């Protein structure tokens, strides 16, 4: 009894034959697996590194069947020493003859071609110098992660590719049977066939990386802004700013983990880059969790100036810490914005919020807020922002925050808290008003939305509803769908609130469900923290141009225009939706009405688009004359 | 040797079906070489061993050594011979194999095959394992139906009343593939002795294992989830003890009738249900593949499939049956008029005033054929009911076919007590019968008026008429109409309605019809029909006064002839006036009052004795008396006070309440949107009362009852009647009862 390869590519890789009293005669397919691949491999003279079953290049054998059903286990000298049913004892067509390839891993090699770089392509194989593809069969995202940490590009995403499908053909295919994903190479997936049989009614196996155009921001003063970059494979390029739209910031800041986008910038506004520029207009869906997965056009025959790149900023910059504390997860609160440091005061710190700022910093469900100074008093300026976090948002920038006209505070009276630090550790609206705290009022409940009758809807509710809500006390409880009617179910129908209650289902009504009213007479509230800004003028042509007016409990008013900059009139222009940048200008029309100033000294950060994100001085109800009035013009 | 003297064995196997082959000539046994041997030669010697279906064939060292001489060699076979020697060869003893291990054969009759069912949800259900040479393996359903899933579970030995094709509750099993393509007819002792693909390791891909659930029919049930009864929602399937939801691959309206007529809910309709409730989701699936229509059960259907897919880019299948909400009309003393019942699934109850408008009544009066709807009326008119109160409203649009595909709005427990049922009267109120006749196609035309039954008068009868009456009792074209007595003399009344029919009516009450003032006739000049059988075969009114104070309380005169005349009072009851009060403009009531003011013009009468049956609206279907122009007193002549279109209810006083207006046989409330000054104005100008001062919201005076007419009414302030203004006119408000408007007034 004798062993030998015939018709492969090297003395050790093809179909395996046996000679049986004098005869040449193969082995049937069936019962072989990697464990007697080796066996076979350690019988003759080849390196056992890589030994994998499958017939390369192999024909169709002839001769006779000499044995099947193959059961080693890697602990005999032979492959006749095993537990073989029986000499010439069964049948096996001659389309399944056993086969091996063995290798001492220096020659097995795995790329990706016909596509725009080397982590986005169809599979190609080189075992031995034969190259062959890798046919679908079981190929999940699972199978294919194991292929992206192989090429050392992030994790798989689509089984699909776009460009160059001029690949060069070839009739052996590879076989994988299953893989845990958990693998570093595919050379150590179980039982992975190479060559003898071949698919049709299945095509080849397809592969997208994550590596393929991972984004980056790369200067900005703010933690998440700047120029966009995007990477071809092993190489940084900028963006022109023509082939970009907001679905693809969209998506960009949802992959570096940076919230929805608030800015698109043309022109080299963060400064102009050194590298390559791609010409590559995408075209996302705006669904997408990554670039990758976004559709590009094809590359035109024009390029770019270099002076053209793109930047974004985006809705996470709140930079937010804990000092003086025995441990990073419990200490004082300390924020920045407009350049400084400073303690966080409590007047409207609880803790919703702080369960949002530990999970920021990954120290698990907040536990308490210790009163007072108890990890130290404040040392130089206190920030007065009043965070309103409902609890389930992942960063502070993802709250809904008000700076202006704050109310200032002792420094005796600063915020601090403490956590768990363990990380496993794991219902009011108002839509359509314009605003946070002004609309139709909706509640959730079974898993859904729904609104509130209008029928015994009074302003003590609204007192309920928007103490509830943290926009103070109401002025107006409207009905008759003043903000439009609402679509889904009606909650509760009749309200009996005495106004003092904590929140609005400690109040007196007919029960969840009990309702007999229609979507006309859907329930909403304004209430005192409600802002609008406005420009006015005396029957203007143009409406983005005049006198700055800001709604503050239930009044207009007129902004201070001390301490202005460039920056605070272009987010209030943007704001008004006209401009991104604007100019003041002197007291014209000398004609407005006698409404007092409400707020004075606005200075804006970097990143809000609101004007209510801008620290400012305490709300004032006082006269001024029209030199300390705003007028701006917005280009 | 003509082959009688040899014969051949099996030797060496595992039964007498099985092992090497071995032939005995001159006294001496010997085998045969392997040499071009083939599936025909095992067929052939699988022929004549009393063994058939050969399965396998084997060579060398799969029987042992053989001994003796070897007979034949290089021989070529067909695959229907006699015997293996009937075969051309070299010759006898004539061999240069130079191999000592001869050839073997495997048939059917021996082989050790097995069936058996695993991964299943009863001892036999799930998917099917064969066992081939030792090993278990399973069954590709290409072409896997009902006849070879009747078959294996005839061969299992478990019942084979219902046998559904599917692996319910099976997963994909691991190793070989041994059969494929099953032809079976039906009455196979087993799946592997019918015509199936050679036994080898099938590559079989786009499809999956099979596997089969037999049953006797007492383990499997059907019903409907997620609707508002028991006929309307996701159709749900329990077999065995598993339940299961059905994929619309071919879910059709002719396969969902097969299912309401399962259930006993009458037909289907649609293939979508209103949500009343969230039903829980379900792993398995069943499949069907077009069945006829006509089956009595979906148990009947072919080839459905029992689980082994999962139902994805399709949806659950889901229906409403007409059974969901059937309506009735009850407690009418006319046909097609009545009290409003509803069954809801299987239970009849008595719906509301405020949850019916003029749409539904319309899309019930369409669904039960009876026509348009004439008048809907509150109140209890009819009486009321006994039983439950459904509390739901109805928010049906026009041209719907059945009451069940409207939407509807579910309410709470109902305000109103059982003395406010809804009833309705719809257009087709003429009964007709044919008598004295030996067969209901053909005899004398009885119709009943008033509260008798009476001859119909010829002088008008035509062709067409008898054409509409024989389409309504569903007889088809009517054939002729025979003159005089040919059926007999009337026995009563003979009353005298002109019937105008057109000719494509279905119903003898959609045709205009005139009875006042219509000639008499004598006993022998009666109508009567005959028809061939075979189904398938198809004036003016005013109210004079000397100023007009109102609209309707004045002296009445009917226009004919080209002359007005006025009408005599002899037996006027309540229904004539309410019928002349409703025609001529006001509400469905009035009163008769002596001649006043005594300076009317001495016009001449024109009829008298007009009495009026209930269902007709217009004065000119009421059976009276003939045309004569015969000169009457004052104190014969007629006048009528009708009661007024805009009332106020509930106030404290006249001039102040809540405001009611009659339309469509029925007292209806004005909803409060847009209920301002101007609108006031004109309500306290229809009435007089003089100007208005305030309007009123939300029901201030007290909560209505009835529909809701008005919405959103525009007045200018100047308008003669509130009917003049604007407005969502005949229904559509948007609005409870606690929106009622309300009116104070100057007094
Ligand atoms: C797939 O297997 C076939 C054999 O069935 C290989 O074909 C033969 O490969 C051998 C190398 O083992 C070649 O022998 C040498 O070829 C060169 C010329 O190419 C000559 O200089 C040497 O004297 C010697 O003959 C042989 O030519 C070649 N024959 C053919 C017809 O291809 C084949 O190489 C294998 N596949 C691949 C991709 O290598
Ligand atoms: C669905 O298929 C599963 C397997 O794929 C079936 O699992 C097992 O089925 C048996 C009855 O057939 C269940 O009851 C067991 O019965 C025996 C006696 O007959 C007893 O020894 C056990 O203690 C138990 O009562 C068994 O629980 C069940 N096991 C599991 C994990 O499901 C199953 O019957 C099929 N149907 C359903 C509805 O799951
Ligand atoms: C509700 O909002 C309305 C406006 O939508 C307010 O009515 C105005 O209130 C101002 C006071 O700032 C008065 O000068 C105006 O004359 C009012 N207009 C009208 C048409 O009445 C009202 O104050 C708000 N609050 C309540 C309780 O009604
Ligand atoms: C993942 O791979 C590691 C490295 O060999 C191995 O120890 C571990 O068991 C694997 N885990 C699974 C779930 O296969
Ligand atoms: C149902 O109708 C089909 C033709 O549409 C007919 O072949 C079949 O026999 C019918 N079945 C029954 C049970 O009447
Ligand atoms: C109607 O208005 C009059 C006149 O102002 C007033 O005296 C009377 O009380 C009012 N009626 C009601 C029911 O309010
Ligand atoms: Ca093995
Ligand atoms: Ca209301
Ligand atoms: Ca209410
Ligand atoms: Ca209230
Ligand atoms: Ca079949
Ligand atoms: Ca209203
Ligand atoms: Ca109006």
């Amino acid at each position: 009894l004798s062993l030998r390869l015939v018709d492969g590519v090297t003395e050790c890789s093809g179909r395996l034959e046996v000679r049986f009293q004098g005869e040449w005669g193969t082995i049937c397919d069936d019962g072989w697996d990697s464990y007697d691949a080796a066996v076979a491999c350690k019988q003759l003279g080849c390196p056992t590194a890589v030994t994998a079953i499958g017939r390369v290049n192999a024909s169709k054998g002839f001769g006779h069947i000499w044995l099947d059903s193959v059961s080693c286990q890697g602990h005999e000298p032979a492959i006749w020493q095993c537990k073989h049913h029986e000499w010439g004892k069964h049948y096996c067509n001659h389309n399944e003859d056993a086969g091996v390839t063995c290798s001492d891993g220096s020659d097995l090699e795995l790329r990706l071609r016909g596509g725009g770089s080397r982590c986005a392509g169809t599979v190609e194989v080189e075992i031995q110098r034969l190259l062959g593809k890798v046919c679908d069969r079981g190929w999940g995202l699972k199978e294919a992660d194991v292929v992206c940490r192989q090429l050392g590009c992030g994790s798989a995403l689509k089984t699909s590719y776009q460009v160059y499908s001029k690949i060069q053909a070839t009739n052996t295919w590879l076989f994988l049977s299953s893989c845990n994903g958990n693998e570093t190479s595919l050379w150590d997936c179980k039982n992975w066939q190479w060559g003898g049989l071949t698919c049709d009614h299945y095509e080849e196996a397809k592969i997208t990386c994550s590596a393929h155009r991972e984004p980056r921001l790369v200067g900005g003063d703010i933690p998440c802004s700047g120029r966009v970059e995007v990477k071809h494979g092993d190489t940084w390029g900028s963006i022109c700013d023509s082939d970009f739209s907001l679905e693809a910031a969209s998506v960009l800041c949802r992959e570096l983990q940076c919230g929805t986008v608030v800015s698109i910038l043309g022109g080299a506004h963060f400064g102009e880059g050194n590298g390559q520029i791609w010409a590559e207009e995408f075209q996302c869906e705006g669904h997408e969790s990554h670039l990758s997965l976004c559709p590009v056009a094809p590359r035109p025959e024009g390029t770019c100036s270099h002076s053209r790149d793109v930047g974004v900023v985006c809705s996470r910059y709140t930079e937010i810490r804990l000092v003086n504390g025995k441990t990073p997860c419990e200490g004082r609160v300390e924020l920045k914005t407009l350049g400084a440091w400073g303690s966080l005061c409590n007047s409207h710190w609880d803790i919703e919020d702080a369960h949002v700022l530990c999970q920021q910093l990954k120290c698990g469900v907040a536990l308490s807020t210790p009163g007072g100074a108890r990890f130290g008093k404040g040392n130089g300026q206190i920030w007065r922002h009043m965070f309103h976090c409902t609890g389930t948002e992942q960063h502070m920038g993802d709250c809904p925050v008000t700076a202006l006209g704050a109310s200032l505070c002792p420094s005796e009276q600063v915020a601090s808290v403490i956590c768990s630090g363990n990380q496993s550790q794991t219902q009011l609206r108002l839509v359509n008003g314009g605003g946070r705290c002004a609309g139709r009022v909706e509640i959730y409940h079974e898993g859904s939305w729904g609104t509130i009758c209008d029928d015994s809807w009074d302003l003590s509710d609204a007192h309920v509803v928007c103490r509830q809500l943290g926009c103070g006390e109401a002025i107006n409880a409207t009905g008759s769908a003043h903000f439009g009617e609402g679509t889904g179910p009606i909650w509760l129908d009749e309200m009996k609130c005495n106004g003092k209650e904590s929140r609005i289902w400690q109040c007196h009504s007919h029960g969840w469900g009990q309702q007999n009213c229609r979507h006309k007479e859907d329930a909403g509230v304004i209430c005192s923290e409600f802002m609008s800004l406005r420009l006015t003028s005396e029957a203007s042509r143009e409406a983005c141009a005049g006198r700055l007016e800001v709604f503050y409990n239930g009044a207009w008013g007129t902004v201070g225009k001390s301490s202005m900059s460039e920056t605070t009139v272009g987010v209030v222009c943007r704001q008004l939706g006209c401009a991104d940048k604007g100019k003041i200008n002197p007291a014209s029309l000398d004609k407005a009405m006698s409404i007092p100033m409400w707020v004075d000294n606005v200075q804006c950060p970097k990143g809000p688009d609101t004007l209510w994100q801008c620290p400012s001085s305490p709300w004032e109800k006082r006269l001024a004359s029209p030199s300390e009035e705003t007028w701006i013009t917005c280009d």
